[PDB]
DNA sequence: TTGCAACTTAAGACTCACTAACCCCACCTTATGCGAATAGTGTTGCTCATTTGCTCAATGATG
């Protein structure tokens, strides 16, 4: 169990810059900036519970998803 | 001679600036879909308190 979690924080701190690069889309809709970014960490977290390897894909592509749900669910229900 | 307290200078962070009044305008938005859960609300059979109209019931005042 330890040792799965450590690949998965591993995971997680390299995908950091592809959350900060889809985090510049939505901005300025009433929210602060590192709302954003904490918001899609989770999401990406979440991305990274719902991935499988054997799959075929590029991670990113599948994670994209996650990370706009978790952004565009926040600053919907937090208007 | 060399460390060391002591004095001197400089750099930087914070606070702070009259009193009252009147008039005007400008103010802050984009996934879909599905099921599950929940809140709401709808219906109904059934209470509980509260005001009036009214009757008994007696007792001294009056015929």
């Amino acid at each position: 169990e330890a040792k799965a979690r450590r690949a998965k924080k591993e995971m997680v701190e390299a995908n950091l810059r592809l959350v900060i690069s889809i985090a510049k889309k939505y901005t300025n809709r009433g929210l602060q900036f590192l709302d954003l970014i904490q918001e899609g960490n989770i999401g990406l977290m979440k991305a990274v519970d719902k991935f499988e390897y054997r799959r075929g894909y590029k991670f990113s592509t599948y994670a994209t998803w996650w990370i706009r749900q978790a952004i565009t669910r926040s600053i919907a229900d937090q208007a």
